[PDB]
């Protein structure tokens, strides 16, 4: 894994953040976008609010955030901004339920959110499975997902990046299973199950949080609706987010027609036309049930549902 730089590091100490952003970065709605040199430093401030201003020695954090940034790829949707934007849609979040979370549990996710695309090449698990591509030999399923976590651990694992150094043996290796079942939740192919066992759980009575494996399943989806947060934007920023998205998506189309083989629709360029019907369908099926269950669960969380709702009612309006 690649090391920053010492003056990257120590620029991100002495960062301060504009007062006007400290009230806007609070809200689910809030766009990084613009905010470019602010990113490793708007994490740090995130930080310090929930997990406290002592958690993690300044240097060590400083170290971490920017070799997790070097370490991902100048890809068009899963890259660094996209890992900064996950992690603030956690900090709202646990913001809003800060009680119903550990000290360890809002750190590990924290770190996770912005560890979780580690590395990503600008490939989905079914392209790397299909291609017999290394990565898909090393880990069966979730693979990019257990690669991700593979990548946090080596960062980690360098001369002054260990965050965690300080907790305890115990410790140490809670917060790590926290970080590896929240970044294995963010493959898309797990959320169903999860997502269909929790309203299963909720509309019964029987989900219990101090039970550790609804408790894991309640964060699982709470990755998930991290991950998807762009549909909880205002609608001009889920419209720019989705042109990266595609520009990621048909790159991928174009590698597999030049080896033959027909993309499903939404890597295909030739099929623009039918990307308002697909990114409904993906809302109807995917967005929509997310948020509601996330809604159901952890009350706070209703303008995210609010938002996504809003932009379900913009795809329509473009369709028609
Ligand atoms: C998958 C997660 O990516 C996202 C993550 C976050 C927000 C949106 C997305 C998102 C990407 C592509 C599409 C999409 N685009 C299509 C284009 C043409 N024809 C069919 C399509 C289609 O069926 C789908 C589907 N679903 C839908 C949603
Ligand atoms: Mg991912
Ligand atoms: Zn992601």
């Amino acid at each position: 894994a690649s090391i920053c730089t010492s003056e990257e590091w120590q620029g991100l100490m002495q960062f301060t953040l504009p007062v006007r952003l400290c009230k806007e970065i609070e809200l689910f709605h809030f766009d990084i976008g613009p905010f470019e040199n602010m990113w490793p430093g708007i994490f740090v401030y995130m930080v310090h609010r929930s997990c406290g201003t002592s958690c993690f020695e300044l240097e060590k954090l400083c170290r971490f955030i920017m070799s997790v940034k070097k370490n991902y790829r100048r890809v068009p949707y899963h890259n660094w901004k996209h890992a900064v934007t996950v992690a603030h849609c956690m900090y709202a979040i646990l913001q809003n339920n800060h009680t119903l979370f550990t000290d360890l549990e809002r750190k590990g996710l924290l770190i996770a959110c912005l560890c979780h695309d580690l590395d990503h090449r600008g490939f989905s698990n079914s392209y790397l499975q299909k291609f017999d591509h290394p990565l898909a030999a090393l880990y069966s399923t979730s693979t990019m997902e257990q690669h991700h976590f593979s990548q946090t651990v080596s960062i980690l694992q360098l001369e002054g990046h260990n965050i965690f150094s300080t907790l305890s043996s115990s410790e140490y290796e809670q917060v790590l299973e926290i970080i590896r079942k929240a970044i294995i939740a963010t493959d898309l192919a797990l959320y169903f199950g999860n997502r269909k066992q929790l309203e299963e759980m909720y509309q019964t009575g029987s989900l219990n949080l101090n039970n550790q494996s609804h408790r894991d399943r309640v964060i699982g989806l709470m990755m998930t609706a991290c991950d998807l947060c762009s549909v909880t934007k205002l609608w001009p920023v889920t419209k720019l987010t989705a042109n990266d998205i595609y520009a990621e998506f048909w790159a991928e189309g174009d590698e597999m027609k030049k080896l033959g083989i027909q993309p499903i629709p939404m890597m295909d360029r030739d099929k623009k036309d039918e990307v308002p019907q697909g990114q409904l369908g993906f809302y109807n099926a995917v967005a929509i049930p997310c948020y509601t269950t996330l809604t159901q669960i952890l009350p706070p969380t209703e303008p995210l549902l609010k938002a996504c709702r809003d932009n379900l009612s913009q795809w329509e309006k473009v369709i028609r």
